[PDB]
This record gives structure tokens, C-alpha cells and sequence, in this order.
């Protein structure tokens, strides 16, 4: 196929790489007048500006830092929009902001061009591999439309069910993980501080909520359910709370996501949850974030 | 086997129920004289107080609601210590602070007495059931000796190496089990004030470390192998956390946990770890807690 | 008057000696033999035992660590209560759980005995001078009956109004000034970070809410007058937050407590209090401890 | 004086209205143009847009609510760039980001065009009668300069010392009695679950740093002068803390900010500052922030 790709840095430079290995048409554009040079020695066409990328190409890739500079790359002087036709699929690549991506597809949409949001999980070393992971936005049509062109780029393709869902679903995993290593910290270093082996806690944990994670084991069948009938009352998970944060503070493990997550289970309880079931925990933060209660 | 059982609620009933089912002779003790009769309607002989409950006992176990009464059973007035023999084995299965323990176990040894923890996990179902999952502090000699007593009440034990490791690695998993509840919360819902389905952001994360976890994935060949050349940067992590935490200030989805995160990232930067890998917030933990670097 | 003097430390010693100093005879017992002579050198009578020290005493005060420790020297083995006189008033100066306090008070009160909390304001120096702040629980009578005693300790009285509310009131202001510090410290590093001098923030915070507090400037006439129409709304208190949090992590200055001011804030605006008075964030934490909406 | 105001809100509406009755004669715009036509029936001329609104005019204000709005008024399509005079002075009276004032600040004097930072605190009542407090950014010949125009609109002019120096003061101002509140309201509402009196609680803090602050009380003589020796020692503060706390999730009053405040001590604790007067929280602070310790 005919593929305009703007931005060659650390993960377009060995993406627009896969394409061109692949037998597709590169015309590449970088602000970067090296990073140009290297993906033409790879076979790519180069253009002088994002119009020029654009012409006769039928999908256009973007792969930029923010959304500010895919604004600037689709919109602003010799945009994508001045070389674009109405029949090809421009495909955002980037990590932006969720409402940045929905302002840009409907403003793509009512000059009447197509967009859809595709960012990518894993590394740069699998950005040169093909083995990153898409988290496909877009709809339907779309997706099944860029799919052959993504799997040069990707080894597993997830379909977040419409435009802009591609980036809310990595903002969701990402948000999880990032948070989720930092509570990790805190119980192996409060694990070391007892002296027990961390190889026995992760042993113990890898069959629970604290190594499987709550989203499929307590979850489904109490509040995912509609039932807060307690397996783990709130109360008790306070508790044995409090006593962690007693034995951290004794010897001196700061634990921040712990504190915080008392004050949470404390809300809860003054909520009168005391007797639910800890899975409840889920029901305390939608209320929290004025969502209508489901139970 | 002779035993004596004192704390007969929602866990130590059918503990207790169990025991008898499997041809033990039971001494039950506790406050509530409803809760004795119950068991000797099973079986069980009554004993008016601990020390009546140990005398002629070769194990006695205790299932308590905190370290103050389980102390108070065993050295207070008609305590255990009274009726107790050098030969028999106390058990505390009570979540109790695990410093608390340790000087338990040494105020017993003291006295001639041989004390172990041995907690355990899964709810007052499983308990009825027998199938508790047995967290076995106490020497090799200790659990050896425990352990066909241990197998009536629970389904799985779990060695965890030693004298206090039991309540140790009990308090680790509930620590990181109940914290972890309140970050998925925050996931959850930011996921749902997005309008993107949880099935899907489930389907993604069952993928990553947001929903296999750090302990085995993200943290066995970078930070635990003592390679902190970047897989994913602390500096892109902290960028990312701060825009899921904008969405969620923007949507009003309250995330206590999410924001402290950004705050310990934050720290990290500030350490010069900006350009490590994401796996170095374990170090940065440990750094806080005024532990020595191993990296 | 005879004073028994149980608990000679930091603070125990000083507020021992301005006893002995305004004519007091002192009996004092300490686990520490050597707080026991210093006092005794200063013309104590030692005790081997807080029963011996309460023996004929009219005024008995506990200065310790905890209240496991004061419930030791009242009820335990030789405690205040083998040697104590009906007649005589027990006075807890320590820093404890104020339920503790409560629970003491009422298990001295079933044994015919008397028993107030009085704990104390301000610093060892503050103690060695006689100028703490002595914050008096107890009735009425007791702290009519205490007042001459403890002005020998301390310079100020507050009458904290009840059994139990000079403990609670101790607890209330150490809860606002040692969490209070954190938050200082924060606003002083990010002023650091952004190359503002510190004095310069100090003379505008000394104007506002900021340096002066809000018990006393922006409550008393919306939130505690019953009155949530914004002189500064929650929205905008939000949006500045956000902004300060924006600077900090890009300056990479941690803020733990204003990331979770944040987020409280932000709970506030989900129920519906976004176009409320800054103010109104004392009735969103009154509705989130299960609190009656006023 | 000609004076250009773009932004005529809450706030910008009566400082520009002010502005009309000192005598000085208004260009005004804002996209709401019935917030156009309330100032030209007070004597103000309409502009079309920023860049109109700037022609011929000596002073041009921006009252707006974020820095990209600010951007986009003297940058963005016919903005005040266009119709700017290389003698005239912008004065941003925003709350924007500081380091976005900084840039628009460079950006402007790369273009041959002076800019300063006034942003105001108190609230629009105080907008209406000209009693703003002024945080008056700037070199001192352009605070100088704006003097007479800025006392048309605030009765306090503090001249925080350079350009960018009043957006920053205001960040730190408004950072610290936003978050305050917050905490303030989980001291407020745990003595209401304790059954003490608030009036009683405020009495006491109103004599501590818990009222008072700690930036002129515990700071000045300690961490300020390099003298961690303890008055009030990090491992008592912490331990107070713990008893806050224990009270607190006893009664279900949720108190983050003070959960996050222990975590900050303990930390403390952890890099060897236990026995250190509570004041170093401050130097704990500026370590973590990857600042060289005093
Ligand atoms: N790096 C990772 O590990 C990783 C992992 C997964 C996803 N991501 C996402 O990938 C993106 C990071 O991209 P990267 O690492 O290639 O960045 P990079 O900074 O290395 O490359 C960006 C490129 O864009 C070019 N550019 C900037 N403005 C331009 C303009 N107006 N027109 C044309 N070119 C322009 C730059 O010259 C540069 O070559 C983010 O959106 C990020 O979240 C990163
Ligand atoms: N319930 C759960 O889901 C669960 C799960 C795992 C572990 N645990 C642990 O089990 C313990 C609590 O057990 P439970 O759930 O059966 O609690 P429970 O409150 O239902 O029962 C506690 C029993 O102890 C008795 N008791 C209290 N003081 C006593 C005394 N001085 N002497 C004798 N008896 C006394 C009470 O009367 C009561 O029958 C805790 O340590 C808890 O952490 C519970
Ligand atoms: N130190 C301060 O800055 C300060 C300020 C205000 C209030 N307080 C409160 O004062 C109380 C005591 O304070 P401190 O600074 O004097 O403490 P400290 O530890 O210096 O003194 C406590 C004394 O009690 C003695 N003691 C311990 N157990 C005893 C027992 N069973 N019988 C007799 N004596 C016993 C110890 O030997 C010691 O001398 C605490 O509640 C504390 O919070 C302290
Ligand atoms: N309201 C307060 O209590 C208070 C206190 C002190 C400081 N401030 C600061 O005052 C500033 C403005 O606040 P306000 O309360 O007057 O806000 P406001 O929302 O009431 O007014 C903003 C005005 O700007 C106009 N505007 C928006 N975009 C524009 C554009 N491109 N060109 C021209 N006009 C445009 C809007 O129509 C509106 O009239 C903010 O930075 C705020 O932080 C407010």
C-alpha cells in the first residue's frame, strides 16, 4: 500500500522500518532532516512537509510526542488535511490525551476525513521487532480496514471497540500499571523489613486477590454480580489494614498507597459498608465519583 | 489428638467442627457460652477457661480477634500458661501484629512453652468446608509435627520457613490484597467515566503487569537481576500518571491512590531515576525505608 | 498542698521542681532512680512505689509515655490506687488516647476515686520556666479545686470544658500543627523550586487564609454561619490546586498532602459542590465520616 | 491613561469598570458580548477582537481563565500582537502557570514587546470595591510604570521582586490555603466526632502553630537558623500522628491528608531524622525534592 508516516523518533523510525521490509510505499516526513535520511536509505520517498507525505498515500501515519504536534502535523501550515483525500485512513500512532483524540477525529470527520486512534504498548526493542502491542481504535470498518498494515507494526491486535477507545484502553492499562508497581514496592519493602523472603510472599500471593489482581477473582461474582453479601467483610479488611500500617510505621516502611487506601475503606465504612463484602470497595468509588449506585 | 480450641466465631466454629469431624477429642473455650454448646452438641467437652480448656491438651489452638486477647488467653487470669504442659504445642491461627507474635512465641519460650503461627487465608465458607489455605509459621520441627492436625481444617499448607513467618507472610498478601482493591477501584471507574467497557480494559490488562502484577513480569529480569537499563522510563511512567490523573480530575473520578503514585514517581525523579527502568520504584521504596541500595 | 509526682522526665522533672519551688511537699517515684535524686536533692521525699508516693497525698499526677503506662501506675502491681484517699484528685498530664483517658476516668470514678485529664501545650523549656499551657479536662470543681497546682506549671488555663476534652482538645491542635508542618513544608520547597524567596511568599501568606488559617477568616461567615454561596468557588480552588500539582511534578517537588487535597476536592465537585464556597469542603468531610448534612 | 481589557468576567468585569471611573479611557473585548456592553454603557469603547482592542492603547490587560487562553489572546488570530505598540505595557492579572507566564513573558520581549505578571488575590467582591490585593510582577521600573493603573483596581500593591515573581507568590499563596482547607476541615470534623466543642479547639490553635502557622512559630528559631537541635522531637510528632490517625479510623472520619502526613514522618524517620527538632520536616522536604541539604 501507499503510506505517508510523520514523526521518526525511537518508535516511528523502526515502525515506518517494519513497513517498508513488508513491500509497502513509504513517502516519511520528520521535522529531523537525519531521521528522514536514514528511513530513505531504508527505501522510503522523502517529503518536505506533512501535505506533501500525504499525496496519493492511502493511510497516514502519525507517531508524535502530544497532541499539540499532531494538531500542528494534521491542521497547521502544509498540514496532512491539504494533501489528504476523502478515501484514506489516517491512523494516529501517538500516546495523547483521550479528549485530544476525540477533538481531532471529529474535527478530521467534519472536513470530512477519516481518523482513527491506534497507540501501541511495549518498548522501542519491540518497535524493531514488529512485536509491539496495538490497542486498536477506530470503527469496525476501520479497524478491519489498517489491521493488514498495523500487523507489520504489532504481533497481537486488541479491538477497543470504537473511535478513540484505542487510547482509553491503554490510558486504563497504563494508569493500573504504573500505580499498581508502586504498591508492589511498598509490600516487598515492608516483606524485607519483617525479614521474610520476598520468593515466599510472591509464592503465597500468586494464589490470591494481592498476585491475580480483584478484576477476576473478587470481583465477578459479588459486586460485578450485584451482590455485597461479605466473603471478606470491609470491616475486617480495615482491620488488618490498620495493623500493616502500624507495623510500617513502627519500622519505618513509608507506605503512601496504603495510608491512602485506609482512608478509603474508612470512607467506606462511614458510608455504613462495614458488613459488605470488600468487592463493595468498587460501589464506595463510583458513588465517590457521583455515579448513580448499582447496588 | 487431644485439643484444646479457644475462640470459637465465624472461623474457629467450623475450625473447631472440623477437628471433632475427623475422630479429635476437643476442649472448647470462649466467652460466648452459646458458641461452646454449639460444639458440644457436636462433641466437645466444655472448659469454663483456658487453663481448664489446656490441661491434658497436646495441641491448643487459638482463633482470636487481635494480639491483646490473644495474650490475655495465654499468660492472663485461668490463662492457657496454667493448664499448659512443656510437651503440647500452642497454634495461634489469628491475624494478630506479627511483633506481637514474635514476642508471644519468646514470652511462652521463656516459660518452658512451645508456640507457632499458623494463620491462614480464604473466608469462614472454606472454613466450613475444611479447605482454608494454612500459612504455617514455626520451626520444620514445629509445622512437621502440626501438620496432620493442620490438614483438618484447611486444603493447602503453604511452609512459609519459620517462627513468625506465617503471620508475616499473612499480613504481606492481605497488605498488598486489600490496598490493591482500592487502586482497581479507581481503574474501574475511571474506565466507566470514560465510556469504555471494563470487559475490554479486563481483556487488556490480563495481558500487562496491570493485571498479572510487577512480582513476576516487570520486576524478575530488571530490579531483582539488578538491571536498571529502562524497559519503560520512570520519566515516561510519570508523564503517563499525570495525564490519567488530569482525565480523572476532568471527569471527577476521585483516585487518592493514583495520586499518590505520582507523588512517589515524583520522588524517584527527584533521586536522579528518571532515565531507569520502572522496576527502579522497588529501589526507590527501599531507599526511603533507610535501606542500603543493591543496585 | 502533698503532691504525689509519678513520671520525671522531659517534662515530668521541670514540672516536678515549680512544684517544690511554690511550697508543695513532693513524694516521687520514677523507674529511672536517678530522676528520683535529682528531685530528691531539690528536697523530694522518694518513693520506692506509686502506692508509696500516693500515701497521704491530696494531688497525684502522672507524666508518662502512654496510657498502657498510666493504667500500670494507677491499677497495677503497688499502684496509685493501694495508697490513694477518696478525698484526694488524680491528675493524668500525659499525651494519651483520649477513649483511654475516658475509660480510666470512669474505672476511677467506680472505685470511689477522682481522676481529670490535664495535659499540656508547649516544650522541656516551656516546662523548666513554668510556662506550658495547661489544657484542663475535668468538671468544674476539679479544675477549680487543680487551678492553684497547675499554676505552678504552667502560665495559661484553658478550661477545655468536661471529663475528657483536655485530652481531646491536646489531640485536636497536635493532629492540626504536626500535619499542618507537612503541608507547610511543601508550599516552602515548591516556593524554593520556582526561585521565589521564601520571605517574599511569608508577607503574603501572613494576609490570607494561608498564614492566618481558615477557623477564624473564611469559615465563621459562610460554612459556620449555615452559609455555602462562594467568595471563592470550589471549582476554581480545584483548578489552582491542579496548577500547583502541574509546577511541583514538573519541578519534581513531592506534595503527597496537596496530591490528596486534590482528590478531596475533586469529590467535593462530584457531589455536586463545584459552584460552592471553598468553605463547603468542611461539610464534604462531615458527609464523608457518615455525618448528618448541616 | 489608554488602557486595552480583554476578559471581562467575574473579576475583569468591575477592575475594568474601576479602571472607567479613575477617568482612564477603555478599549474592552471579551467573546460574551454582553459582558462588552455592560462596560461600554459604563463609557468604555467595544473592540472586535484582542488585536483592535490593543491598537493605540498604552496598557493591555488580560483578566482570563488558563495560560493557553492567555496565548491565544496575544499570539492566536488578531490577537494583541497585531496591534501592539513597542512602548505599551501587557499586564496578565491571570492565575495562569507560572513557567507558561515565563515563556509568554520571553516570547513577547523576543518580539520587541514588554509584558509582567499581576495576578490578584481575594475575591470578586473585593474586585467590585477596589480593594484587591496586587502581586505585582515585573521589573522594578514596570511595576513603576503600572502603579497608577494597578491602585484603580486594588487597595495593596506587593512588589514580589522580578518577572514572573507575582504568578509564582500567587501559586504558593493560593496552593497553601487551598490544600489547609482540606486539612483544616479533618482536624474540624474529628472534634466534632470526639464531642468537643469547635469554639474550644479553635481557642487553643489560636495560641499554637496549629492557628497560627509554623512559617513565623517553630521554623524561625530551628530548621530557618540551621538548629534541628528538638524542641518538639520528629518521633513524638509521629507518634501523636499515630494517635490521630488510630482515633480517626476508629470513628470513621476519613482524614488523607493527615494518612499522608505519617508517611511523610515516617520517611522522615527512615533517613535518620527521629530525635531532630520537628521543624526539619522542611529540610526532609527539600531532600526529597532533590535539593542540596542545608
Ligand atoms: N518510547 C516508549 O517506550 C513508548 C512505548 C509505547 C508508546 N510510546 C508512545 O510513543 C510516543 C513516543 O514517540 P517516540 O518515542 O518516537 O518519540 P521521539 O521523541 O523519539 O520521536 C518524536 C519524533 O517526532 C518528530 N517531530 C516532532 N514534531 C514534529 C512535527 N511537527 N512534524 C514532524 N515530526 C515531528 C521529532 O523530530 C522526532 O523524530 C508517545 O506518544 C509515547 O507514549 C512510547
Ligand atoms: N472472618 C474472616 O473472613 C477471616 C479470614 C481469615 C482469618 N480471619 C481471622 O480470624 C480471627 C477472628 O476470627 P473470627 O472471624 O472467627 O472472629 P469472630 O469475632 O467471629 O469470633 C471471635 C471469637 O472469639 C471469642 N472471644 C473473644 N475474646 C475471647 C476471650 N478472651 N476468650 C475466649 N474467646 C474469646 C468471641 O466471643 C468470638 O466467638 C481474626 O484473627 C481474623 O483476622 C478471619
Ligand atoms: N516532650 C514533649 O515535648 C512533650 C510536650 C507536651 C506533652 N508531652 C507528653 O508528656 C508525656 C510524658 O512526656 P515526657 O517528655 O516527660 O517523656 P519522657 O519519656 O522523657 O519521660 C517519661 C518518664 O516516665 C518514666 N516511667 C516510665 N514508665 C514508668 C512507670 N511505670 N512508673 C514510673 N515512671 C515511669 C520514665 O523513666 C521517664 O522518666 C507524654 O504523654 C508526652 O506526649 C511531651
Ligand atoms: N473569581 C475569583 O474568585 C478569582 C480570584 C482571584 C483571581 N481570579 C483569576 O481571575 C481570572 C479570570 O477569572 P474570572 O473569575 O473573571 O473568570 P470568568 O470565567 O468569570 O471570566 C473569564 C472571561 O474571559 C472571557 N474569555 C474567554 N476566552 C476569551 C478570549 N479568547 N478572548 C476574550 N475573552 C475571553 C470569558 O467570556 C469571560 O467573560 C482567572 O485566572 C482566575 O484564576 C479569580
Amino acid at each position: 500500500a501507499a503510506i505517508a508516516f510523520i514523526g521518526l523518533g525511537q518508535m516511528g523510525s523502526p515502525m515506518a522500518s517494519n513497513l517498508l521490509q513488508q513491500g509497502h510505499q513509504l513517502r516519511v516526513f520528520d521535522v529531523n532532516a537525519e531521521a528522514v535520511r536514514h528511513l530513505v536509505d531504508k527505501g522510503a520517498t522523502p517529503a518536505a512537509n506533512p501535505a506533501q507525505a500525504a499525496k496519493d498515500a492511502e493511510f497516514i501515519i502519525t507517531m508524535l510526542p502530544n497532541g499539540d504536534l499532531v494538531r500542528n502535523v494534521l491542521f497547521g501550515e502544509n498540514g496532512v488535511c491539504e494533501g489528504l483525500s476523502t478515501d484514506a485512513l489516517v491512523i494516529d500512532m501517538s500516546t495523547i490525551h483521550p479528549l485530544q483524540t476525540d477533538k481531532l477525529i471529529a474535527d478530521m470527520q467534519a472536513k470530512g476525513f477519516s481518523m482513527m486512534d491506534v497507540p501501541v504498548g511495549r518498548t522501542s526493542a519491540n518497535a524493531i521487532t514488529g512485536t509491539l502491542l496495538l490497542l486498536a481504535g477506530g470503527t469496525a470498518e476501520q479497524v478491519e480496514r489498517a489491521t493488514p498494515i498495523l500487523m507489520a507494526m504489532g504481533s497481537e491486535l486488541i479491538n477497543a471497540g470504537g473511535p478513540g477507545m484505542g487510547i482509553r484502553v491503554k490510558l486504563i492499562n497504563n494508569y493500573m500499571s504504573i500505580a499498581l508497581n508502586a504498591l508492589s514496592a511498598e509490600a516487598a519493602v515492608l516483606c524485607e523489613a519483617l525479614n521474610l523472603p520476598f520468593d515466599v510472599a510472591v509464592k503465597v500471593m500468586s494464589g490470591t486477590a494481592a498476585g491475580k489482581g480483584h478484576f477476576t477473582t473478587s470481583w465477578p461474582n459479588k459486586v460485578l454480580s450485584g451482590d455485597l453479601s461479605p466473603a471478606f467483610m470491609i470491616d475486617l479488611a480495615h482491620k488488618d489494614l490498620g495493623i500493616a500500617l502500624d507495623v510500617a510505621n513502627q519500622l519505618h516502611v513509608p507506605m503512601p498507597l496504603g495510608a491512602a487506601s485506609r482512608e478509603v475503606y474508612s470512607q467506606a465504612r462511614a458510608a455504613g459498608r462495614g458488613r459488605q463484602d470488600w468487592s463493595a470497595i468498587l460501589e464506595q468509588v463510583r458513588v465517590s465519583a457521583g455515579m448513580t449506585a448499582k447496588v
